[PDB]
Formats: structure tokens, sequence, C-alpha cells
């Protein structure tokens, strides 16, 4: 249900608008071609026209798909794709991918087929596509159209932008409210910081940390920050919104409590997943409990609090004793020099407690004191039951290691060392990530469970939308689809003809 007059809203400019546009956008080819789905799809959509181009295309999504097929199915989709783009006389071959190379992918092919198969052709493709095509695409109509759309992206955000809802909960500086962009129809969550409460407690600097690396991370697996604007009397941070609970309450009141090993598995496999896309970042979370997994109407979880991360500067350390009581890894407890270290000691709670139904160091029936619990996280060995497997112990106590250097994932490698462990020896992380494995437990959607000294904080702070959930918001609700209509039969439309505005 979308605004009335919404496409006179998100109505294109006139191209002639765009002049500073087409001047300060950098023309950097997996920017505009591949991060930027609207970006992407207005390429796709010109090598759509050229017979050259098309082939190209076709065979990428190909081996998109080749990559996330079942291990026992790898053989009867690598042969299809190697009769279809990589046979000489095929409708539709593959030239710029030399034979050099269809040779020794054949030769894999020959042997047992590994999941990475055609990456070799792939990059071969893609530098093909950087260079004439994507020029020519850049003076073509669609890269105008692109611009319409950025033009869109960067108008300002304001109240009126949003239509606000129902007050979820509450927090430390201000409240989660649910919002919906009027023109496009999309729900969110608005997480309102207080004007007032900001300043009295001189938090200004944390919460600019916030918004910036809630903005920075595109994560599946981590809420994404859509819109940064200021109100009368807040500053919204708008966020991905998740209806389907908490990984809290799915533990102990939907829980044994805990789960089966493999319904941990997943969620385990996905917060992992949360993580590495936050340490692409250099940017350590430490604030992992099971109150801060929630779910979506889909039963996939996403990393949901942020307000105690920072972006460790490269080649640096952190200080900072902060979190929350029997969550917090022993060298932050210790108040130590630490990096990303504390993230997967939170890992290790979090697949401990679900399997166990109670948390490692604090009996679920246990009155004990700050102190004790603090005490057991230092010292005392946490113990397992027949609910954990051979490799559920071993994860768990692997990222259960009190020494910060030993524990699992914080290595040079970091979390691929975590996705090699025999816990997730039956996880195929790369259909994970393509979202394509079934969730084990699916929410019902009914379901319910003073000066300008301060102006210069909110002018870096209400940076507006942010360029691919704006883009994806679009594509999602099909404003992109109804909107972006050229002419009949290739023809060029009024918006985008100098020749009348
Ligand atoms: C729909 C929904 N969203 C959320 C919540 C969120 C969300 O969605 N995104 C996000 C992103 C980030 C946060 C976050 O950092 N906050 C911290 C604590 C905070 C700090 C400072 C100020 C305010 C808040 C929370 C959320 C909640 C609970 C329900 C909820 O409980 N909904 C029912 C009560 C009704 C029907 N569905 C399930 C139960």
């Amino acid at each position: 249900g979308k605004s009335k007059k919404w496409k006179e809203i998100l109505k294109f400019p006139h191209i002639s608008q765009c002049e500073d546009l087409r001047r300060t956008i950098d023309r950097d080819y997996c920017s505009l071609c591949d991060k930027q789905p609207i970006g992407r799809l207005l390429f796709r959509q010109f090598c759509e026209t050229r017979p050259g181009l098309e082939c190209y295309i076709q065979f990428l999504d190909s081996v998109a798909e080749y990559e996330v097929t079942p291990d026992e199915k790898l053989g009867e989709k690598g042969k299809e794709i190697m009769t279809k783009y990589l046979t000489p006389k095929s409708p539709v071959f593959i030239a710029q991918v030399g034979q050099d190379l269809v040779s020794q992918t054949e030769e894999k092919l020959l042997q047992k087929p590994c999941k990475e198969l055609f990456s070799a052709c792939a990059q071969s493709v893609h530098e093909y596509l950087r260079g004439e095509p994507f020029h020519e695409y850049l003076d073509s109509m669609f890269f105008d159209r692109f611009l319409q759309w950025k033009w869109l992206e960067r108008q300002p955000v304001t109240k009126n932008t949003f239509r606000q809802y129902r007050v979820l909960g509450k927090g430390g500086f201000g409240e989660v409210c649910a919002c919906q962009v009027r023109a496009t129809g999309k729900m969110y969550a608005c997480k309102r910081l207080e004007k007032k409460r900001i300043k009295k407690r001189k938090g200004e600097s944390m919460a600019l940390n916030e918004k910036q690396i809630l903005e920075k991370v595109n994560s599946q697996f981590v809420v994404n920050l859509a819109y940064a604007y200021e109100t009368k009397d807040a500053l919204c941070l708008v966020l991905t919104i998740m209806n389907g609970g908490d990984l809290k309450f799915h533990i102990y009141n939907m829980g044994n409590p805990g789960f089966e090993e493999e319904r941990a598995l997943f969620y385990a496999a996905e917060i992992l997943c949360g993580l590495e896309d936050l340490h692409r970042e250099n940017t350590v979370y430490r604030n992992l409990k099971p109150e801060n997994i929630l779910l979506d109407d889909y039963g996939h979880i996403r990393i949901s609090d942020l307000g105690l991360a920072v972006k460790i500067p490269e080649g640096d350390l952190i200080r900072g004793r902060v979190g929350t009581v029997g969550y917090m890894a022993p060298e932050v407890l210790n108040n130590q020099r630490y990096g990303l270290s504390p993230d997967y000691w939170g890992l290790g709670c979090l697949i401990y407690e679900m399997i166990e139904g109670q948390s490692p160091f604090r009996g679920r029936k246990e009155k004990v004191k700050r102190e004790e619990v603090d005490r057991r996280v230092l010292e005392t060995e946490e113990v397992y039951s027949h609910k954990f497997s051979e490799e559920a112990k071993s994860i768990c106590k692997m990222l259960l290691t009190k020494d910060a250097k030993q524990r699992l994932g914080c290595q040079e490698e970091g979390a691929a060392e975590v996705k090699r462990h025999p816990f997730f020896r039956n996880m195929n992380f790369k259909r994970l990530e393509a979202g394509m494995l079934d969730p084990p437990f699916v929410p019902d959607p009914r379901a319910v469970y003073l000066d300008h000294t301060d102006d210069d904080f909110y002018s870096k702070f209400s940076t507006g939308s942010v360029s691919i959930p704006w883009q994806n918001e679009m594509i999602e609700t099909e404003c992109f689809k109804e909107l972006n209509v050229f002419g009949p039969n290739g023809t060029l439309p009024p918006d985008l003809n100098r020749n009348h505005p």
C-alpha cells in the first residue's frame, strides 16, 4: 500500500538536472555495475540490447547458480554450462574467455568438480565487461537513467518522507518506532535518539559512531541503515524491521529451554556471517547476547544492537570494559587491550546457550552475584552435556578459550577458521549466504510477543538515504519495475531527451 501520488514523488527529473551528478559520480565499474542494485540492473539491461553481451550476462547468472548447486549435482550443472557457453559453435558462446581457458575448465570437469569451477572464466568475463562494454553503457541512455535514479536517491529525507506507527521498544537514549516510507510502502524500524538526552549525557560521539558503523555495513545478517535524518526533536535511524522475535524469547519461551543442535547450527552460522561482515570493516561488536539476535518474517536472524560497536583502527587495539554481565570476554572484564576477539567469545556463549538452554557460567536456576559470574568467566572451565556432539563441544570450548590469543577465529585467518570447524561440517556457507537454506522456525506473521554549538553534530549525522538500501527498497517495492520505463521499440523517452525538457 503505497502513497497516492507516489509516481509524482519518485518522478524522474529531466536528464538536464543531472549534469552535476554526471561530472562527480566516480565511474567505478564494480560500483556502478554490481554493488549498486539499480546500477547493476541498468547495466545488465544495457547488455540485453546488444546481442554480443547477452551471452556474457547469462553465463555469469549460470555461474552464480553453479556456485550454490548441491554437492551431488555440480557435475550435472557444470556440464550443462560448458556445452552452452564454452562450446565454440553454441548459439551463445563466450569468446573473450580464450580457448586456453575453456580447455583448462574442461580439465577440472574431467576431474572432481569444485564449487569454484568457473571462477577463472567469470573473471575473464568481468575483465572484458569493465572495458569497452562499460564505457559504451556510460554513454547510453541506461546510464542517463541511472543518473536520474541517483538524483532521486539524493533527495532530502524528512519526517514527511515517513509515516510513524507504534513504539516497539525502548533503550538507552530513546525508543524504537515502526515507520513506513510513504512513497514506496516499505516498513522499517525507526531508532529515535532524542536530542536532549544526547547532550546532557555528552554522548554525541558514540551516536555518530553507531550511525557510521550501521551505514558502512551491508550484511544480510546485520541490521542495515536505510536513512538518517533529524526531526523536530530527535535524530532517527531507519533500520531493518524484524518481526520474528529475538533469540532469547525462542530459547526460553519457545525452547526446552534450548534448541536441537542442528537448529542452533543454523542460527550460529548466520550470526558468524554477521560477525564476519562487521569484521571486514575491522569493527568489533562487543554486545553478543540472545536478546540482540532478532528474527525476521522468514526465520532468518540479524545482529540488532550496535551502540557498543566501534571501528578498531587497523593494526591497533582498543580498550573498553563494556557489555552485559555474563557475556563479557575475559580480556574485556580485565580491561585489557583487545581486538575482535570478544565477538568470538560471544559466539561461543550463544552456541552454548542455544544448545544447553542456559548460560555456560550462570545456571538458569541459580541465584549468584555479578562477582561470582565474573570469577567463573575468568577461571572456571565450562562443562558440557549429551546435548552436544563432540563437534559442538569442540567449537564451544575453542570459542570460549580464556586466552584471547588461543581463541578460535582470533588468528590472522579470522572467521574462515571458524567456518572450517567440524561443527559446520554439514553447513554449506555459500548456500546460506545466498539465502537458499530453509530456516528452522518460521514466525507466524500475525504473532505478537540548544545553539549552533550542536548544529555541527546534527549535520554530520543527518546524511539522508543510504545508497544500497535505498535502491534495494526501490526494487523490492517494485517502484523501479514500474517507473523504469523507456520509449516504445527501444526509442528514447521524453525525460531522457535533451531536446524537449
Ligand atoms: C517489530 C520489532 N522490532 C523491534 C526492534 C528492532 C527492530 O526491528 N530493528 C531494530 C534495530 C535496532 C534495534 C536496537 O538497537 N535497539 C536498542 C535496544 C535501542 C537503543 C537505544 C534506543 C532504542 C533502542 C532494535 C530493533 C522489536 C523489539 C520488535 C517487537 O518486539 N515486536 C513485537 C512486540 C510485536 C510483533 N513482532 C514481534 C514482537
